């Protein structure tokens, strides 16, 4: 009676271990950081590959960026045929998958509780297992916490495939967040500061261990996700040669990596499928991606000069006594608002603009603000002065603790919010302590 | 042929209403108002058991709040047991009923315009029947007619469970919104001004007359309700055993009212289904509760102690020539625009602080205030002085017909609006109008 | 083998152009317009036709004003009823045919990008092909080139129906917006300027190709679109003869036109099946149309005189040297955000107003600004100064070419935004141009 399907259960369970194992297949470049991270690697693999033979539905949540698209799409690739070969519903596929991006750098509470109630109807109404939660481009960081506080709850196994830096460390190669999730793969629990290798090259490799078959597809993703995410990693030249084979050279890489970022503005909370995957050329369909890379290009590439021509005009550019470039734009009074560009957007538009003209190694500092908030750019050249955007926040915060600062980000790109009746007070105080670095 | 038809139609009529006819359960408390509210109560859980049994659908709104929440949740949780018993479909439960939060304290176009397009459409295309609408913690006023006169084009039922005052009564117990609903349960009609019995009550004591078998699932529900509301009636305080028999004491309950207004804050537009039930302890599940209420307080207790810390040196506080004192806070410039706390739920803590250093029964009045609009709060110390917003905001609209003015509440609490350009003549003529309140 | 279903599909597709093309049923009206207009038109209809009897969807998006939303269900009336008799499925009217308000008056990327996102799921998911897409009321100028290239690397085929100006004109009867579009159907094109001629006009006729069965049921909806967009064409004289016929005279349709504006405010993204067809009077409930519209209408009657009784003090009406009177109002400071009305729909509130006190052929200019926008609107007096906005907006452009001014619309109405920080300089530089206006 229950002793047949007990022990029959058992055995189940051991030959789903076995089987979801994945097997070496090594990297598609040399990297240390990578080889370092195979162990969990291969583990995020085994997971994913074990949900899926099992039945078990999956939801990959990654940022909404070029990265983070590709990442999420790349697995995708590898996980949709693995399910459609298991399952005998022709159904399953779309609903035993489900790919959502996140506009926000952190899985926000919005994005979570949606989650959880979207899988305890399934639960509930169809008698679905609860997922697995795969979070990419995202939820490496300490600000993921509340939202894997809620999964816990549930008893959801998570996966955190990132590239960002935890920030809380609790030892050599373990973070405050590592707690809270089953495995983590972001390089840098192997080496800190290795922002570099970014989610798309992480989540092909993935992709690779949890479906070797897919590699050829996808091999040249790294290179999109690489050019979106700026990386000068010796890893990004590499995997730039594959690109190359398949007829992308760099310029066209940044085209589509632009294409990207402009079509996942206007499109938001949907996820693109039947478009992301003709831009990353991913499909046979060779003459789909090209209109829309050709057809969408110069119309973002049109906006951009627009709008620059326009804003540029009322850009303050003063060389400071230290020779730091310190450049400020308010972006409420002379930036259209709520069109293509966003402000983080038109703050890198901007900042480019002065990189081309004095050079990335020229310590350049853009400051684009609204009302309560700020978004800060440091080119290459700032390290000279060891600028940090997290030190400046936590001095700001002490120095004005009625102003409600907060953010950062990066050492040289990031956000800062305060209180908007207290704008002119901690911007100057921001201004005061970057006259103040010395080289 | 059409005579067999309508025969049977007629009996199965009569027996419909005779199994409809609720038990008369009584109350989990003693209470003159619900005694005298007995007739509408026992109609009301006859309308809704009828639509059950008739296989009509039903459409339940209510506010967005802790009180609204767990009117809403009582209601369903005696509900679907009745649908799932009578349906042979399993997908019944999920069809056939329907809970809708609304934001707004009243029934909004937006929401009553999309309950009519869906409701059209499942009976274009499934045959369904048009629902029987449960309005709860909102529909009880004049604000809400025009929604009603919306759904009476279509010939829908209306249930109306609400503790707001009608206000505008045509008769000893009847007001003008009556006449577009068919059965309106609210204690104003038989004791005007007795806010303090609040919809989670009314709609525990509902669902019991509809289904007395969840009794003992949900007769704690009320001091969740009722903390949320802080009801000071002795129903509450009778309903306050219930949740101790369950291990709930008044600090519990105080957390589990925040943790379910913070969530819902971020789950917006959705219902909190999977979540909801959890938290208001109306599963087995005791671990998940644990884990959502010990998970979530902290971080909604150090979020408010934060906004509190950073927004308090910002508000002005005087006590004015007759005792009263008056705090002012721009939740525009000086708070967190779009994040939790909203400017109301930020206006109670900023008033809660100040009842904490000086007396709930002190004269305090808080305003907070944005562009175009304020937030009121007014503590039980200012009955002293008769202070009523709906009186003050009368007078402010005739004495600056250009500013646009609008809104009152209770005569204690509420929020008033107004055109921006006309924001320091409307304030000043709102602090004249406390200045010559006399005791 | 091949050969087989070959040769039956090549027969297939020959009895399918036969059977798709339209009887010569002439038009409801005289018009040398029309009949210039009727071999595109007849191809429009020839084109939905044959995508009904092939099986192929169709996603109808209109713009959301009341000739807009008259002219999508125009066509939705007679397009349904033909689906049905082909399709064996009772689901096929539902999944074969959508309709898509677009609150835009071009097709928005967030609009195309979600109808292509959702047809490649129906076509990946359930074999679906792709849709042919009608655009009404909006489609017919250069801003909707981008929608219509995205569409094209799709193979999506497109037709428009719509009255206004291509602007772009490549040859005497064709447009830029043409070469990306398969049926244009617009009066511009055969009369320049003839705006009059409105796509509920041309959206009924082609919908009496389509389906000669549905005239008598939709013979009355050019009357109230030509309301609703204020057409003084000769066709609409005659057009509301058939109005009459079904007891709606002039003041009838003034009310269901402000009624449908009103109510589609509310419901924003959703297409108001289930109601907006008993607002147009296109079923056989005679009843609910009437509680509709009787109760809806003295409500917005209401909101109009209360908003207008508020702002009017707010605004300055000037009667400059040349004769015209020139009106301004901040509808930021002085108006309600986020409320019914919207500030287009405000500034022709106060414009009529203006127009009943003086006349509309006295020359009236109303200019209703916010922060980064403003509203224009000329009266029919203008004409005598060559009062055009196009022109001006050209002009204040090259005069300020930091302040990005944008926008236009018609030659007498339409909205100009730019960079809240130059506002005063362009709203200034718009005075001066008015100023220097010559009769
Ligand atoms: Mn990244
Ligand atoms: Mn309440
Ligand atoms: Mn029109």
């Amino acid at each position: 009676p229950g002793s047949h399907m007990a022990e029959v259960k058992r055995k189940i369970e051991e030959e789903l271990d076995r089987r979801a194992q994945p097997s070496d297949v090594g990297f598609l470049v040399k990297s240390e950081v990578l080889e370092a991270l195979k162990p969990k690697i291969m583990k995020a693999a085994f997971m994913i590959r074990r949900a899926i033979f099992e039945g078990r539905p999956i939801i990959l949540r990654h940022h909404a960026d070029t990265d983070g698209y590709t990442a999420g799409v790349a697995l995708e690739t590898a996980i949709i045929p693995l399910i459609e070969k298991v399952a005998p519903d022709p159904e399953a596929r779309w609903h035993l998958f489900k790919r959502r991006p996140s506009r926000a750098p952190f899985y926000e509470l919005e994005d979570v509780l949606k989650d959880i109630i979207f899988m305890m109807e399934d639960h509930m109404r169809f008698g679905d297992e609860l997922p697995l939660v795969v979070i990419v481009d995202n939820g490496g960081t300490t600000e993921d916490i509340p939202a894997y506080k809620r999964l816990k709850a549930y008893g959801v196994k998570i996966v955190v495939i990132d590239h960002h830096d935890p920030r809380d460390w609790i030892s050599e190669d373990k973070a405050k967040v590592d707690e809270y999730v089953d495995v983590h793969v972001n390089p840098h629990h192997v080496k800190r500061g290795y922002y570099e290798l970014t989610a798309g090259m992480l989540a092909t490799e993935v992709a690779r261990y949890i479906n070797p078959e897919v590699e050829d597809r996808i091999k040249h993703l790294p290179a999109i996700a690489g050019t979106g995410d700026r990386s000068k990693a010796p890893e990004f030249y590499q995997y730039l040669e594959y690109a190359k084979e398949k007829g992308l050279d760099e310029e066209d890489l940044k085209k589509i990596a632009e294409v990207i970022d402009h079509e996942a503005f206007y499109w938001k909370f949907m996820d693109g499928r039947g478009i992301i995957e003709e831009i990353l050329l991913i499909t046979g369909n060779l003459q789909r991606h090209r209109m829309l890379v050709e057809g969408i290009y110069p119309e973002v590439k049109e906006k951009q000069e627009k709008v620059l021509k326009a804003v540029l005009p009322h850009v303050k550019s003063v060389v400071l006594p230290n020779g730091i470039r310190f450049n400020t734009i308010d972006v409420e009074l002379y930036a259209p608002k709520f069109e293509y560009p966003s402000p983080g957007k038109l703050s890198g538009i901007i900042h480019d603009h002065f990189k081309e003209q004095y050079g990335e190694d020229s310590p350049i500092l853009t400051l684009a603000y609204g009302p309560d908030f700020a978004v800060v750019r440091a080119s290459d050249g700032m390290a000279k002065y060891n600028f940090d955007l997290n030190k400046i926040v936590k001095i700001l915060a002490e120095k004005l603790p009625d102003a409600g600062v907060e953010g950062g980000g990066h050492s040289y790109a990031g956000s800062i919010k305060f209180f908007e009746g207290k704008r002119k007070e901690v911007l100057e105080a921001f201004a005061k302590e970057v006259l103040k670095l010395k080289a």
